[PDB]
């Protein structure tokens, strides 16, 4: 039993084989080197190499061709898969059949559009995928297009200071099964400032208090350990009836997943 990865994550017992990938993908091979053990390795501080790994895994394991810039966040695939499988568990996906269409929202989808591409590819899930950043929007839209998934994934550029509520008016589906979200990167006064991550997820909580049963589950993936406790307390204060959380990692890269619901 793994403590780092979701039980159904394909990389849980089959980690990426860099020698295999280098043998097959010349664009990947040019970014690898040999370590002191004589093993094929990669410099994870180098964005070109990290990009090549992500693009290569998506191609090899998921049949997805993506194009992304060096100047925006490059996602790490094994880590992201944990969140997809966790959402599967939240919504009861393992125990239903294909006749049930699911509808998600990815808040701040990124240049990769990685959550919608994985969810649409693996499960046939629909996504509304929002993005404030122009470059990320443009890339996301092309990545969905080039993988022929625009009937499942609607990529939408949204204004700088809007979130879930603004995205879901008369245009919307009646009920969504979930939202997902990776938050964006961010001796005198005793009180610590909330910081970017806590503030951002509190905005989602605030929107959920309006939308209530229009989404079955609200979720986020947290990058700061210190986020989880205050967000649980804010959900308690507001009387949110169903709260669940879990923890994943990939090596030293740790994440805390938090989800809540107004259903019984
Ligand atoms: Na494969």
């Amino acid at each position: 039993l793994s403590k780092s990865m979701h039980a159904r994550n394909r990389y849980k017992d089959k980690p990426p084989d860099f020698a295999y990938l280098a043998s097959k993908y010349p664009d990947f091979k040019q970014h690898v080197q040999i370590n002191l053990n004589g093993r094929v390795s990669l410099n994870f501080k180098d964005p070109e190499a990290v990009r090549a790994l992500t693009c290569t895994l998506l191609r090899e394991d998921f049949g997805l061709s993506i194009d992304i810039p060096l100047e925006r966040l490059i996602p790490t695939v094994p880590l992201r898969l944990n969140y997809i499988h966790w959402v599967e568990d939240l919504i009861g996906h393992q125990d239903s059949d294909k006749s049930t269409l699911r509808r998600g929202i990815d808040i701040g989808t990124g240049a990769s559009c990685i959550y919608p591409l994985l969810g649409a590819t693996l499960n046939g899930w629909y996504f509304l995928a929002t993005e404030v950043d122009d470059m990320c929007f443009n890339y996301a839209k092309k990545n969905v297009e080039q993988n022929n998934l625009s009937d499942l994934i609607k990529v939408v550029k949204v204004p700088q200071k809007t979130l879930l509520m603004d995205a879901l008016k008369e245009e919307s589906e009646i009920i969504y099964d979930f939202c997902m979200c990776n938050p964006p990167f961010f001796g005198i006064t005793e009180i610590m400032a909330e910081g970017g991550e806590l503030e951002f997820v509190k905005r989602i909580i605030h929107d959920s208090l309006q939308l209530k049963k229009r989404l079955r589950w609200y979720s986020c993936m947290l990058g700061k350990k210190c986020s989880l406790a205050p967000l649980k307390e804010e959900l308690r204060i507001q009387g949110v009836p169903k709260v669940t959380y879990t923890e994943f990692c990939q090596g030293r890269t740790m994440r805390w997943a938090l989800a809540w619901s107004f259903y019984d």
